[PDB]
């Protein structure tokens, strides 16, 4: 009886196995745009993905991860609120059963259809597993998805999903360029938070871009054909794999922009 996104094992249950679920810096949160404070001391983000080396795509039973070679500084995030260099390890999405839900963060209570998370770890800690034990161990770049025009740079992802329909399946996924998933603007909000999936560790500097990307209805429909279940098990569509907004508590959300 493992955690998931159902009635009997979903986010309201996670605290029993992971009591940090009720902690002081949990994610996601609602971003109240009027009370976020512009911080003129924040820097432009530096997103340096030209040398990224994607390797594989995996259905892990909760989402799918596009995995990168993080054994050198190839794809790194720096600047903004961050001190030092954070290496891209994977990206994944959260999405809904319907276009009106799916994002983890919300903006003035608005839910987007989906949310992309590019996960990076602080190189000063040597490996991901050590980084997640530190309050500044990870930086996640979060990007909202709305349904409208297709995102050309997403289509290669979409088209491999039939090969990883069920939990535990992977496929080679080399030469994918994550620059094709970014919006035009790097304006962002930032706050200290957590993993949004168990173990919910409080190790993340969240950087949530203001500008959503647009994806087509057909693209998101293909996300919704994935399965939470393994092969040869009754079908459970992989939809609504998002944690809702958590209490902000003693945190301030900062804006990079006026
Ligand atoms: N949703 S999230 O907080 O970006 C997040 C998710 C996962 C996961 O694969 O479930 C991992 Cl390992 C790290 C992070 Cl930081
Ligand atoms: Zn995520």
């Amino acid at each position: 009886h493992h955690w998931g996104y159902g009635k009997h094992n979903g986010p309201e249950h996670w605290h029993k196995d992971f009591p940090i679920a009720k902690g002081e810096r949990q994610s996601p949160v609602d971003i109240d745009t009027h009370t976020a404070k512009y911080d003129p001391s924040l820097k432009p983000l530096s997103v340096s993905y030209d040398q990224a080396t994607s390797l594989r795509i995996l259905n892990n039973g909760h989402a799918f991860n596009v995995e990168f070679d993080d054994s050198q500084d190839k794809a790194v995030l720096k600047g903004g609120p961050l001190d030092g260099t954070y290496r891209l390890i994977q990206f994944h999405f959260h999405w809904g059963s319907l276009d009106g839900q799916g994002s983890e963060h919300t903006v003035d209570k608005k839910k987007y259809a989906a949310e992309l998370h590019l996960v990076h770890w602080n190189t000063k800690y040597g490996d991901f597993g050590k980084a997640v034990q530190q309050p500044d161990g990870l930086a996640v770049l979060g990007i909202f998805l709305k349904v409208g025009s297709a995102k050309p740079g997403l289509q290669k992802v979409v088209d491999v999903l039939d090969s990883i329909k069920t939990k535990g399946k992977s496929a080679d996924f080399t030469n994918f360029d994550p620059r094709g998933l970014l919006p035009e603007s790097l304006d962002y909000w930032t706050y200290p938070g957590s993993l949004t999936t168990p173990p919910l560790l409080e190790c993340v500097t969240w950087i949530v871009l203001k500008e959503p990307i647009s994806v087509s209805s057909e693209q998101v429909l293909k996300f919704r054909k994935l399965n939470f279940n393994g092969e040869g098990e009754p079908e459970e569509l992989m939809v609504d794999n998002w944690r809702p907004a958590q209490p902000l508590k003693n945190r301030q959300i900062k804006a990079s922009f006026k």
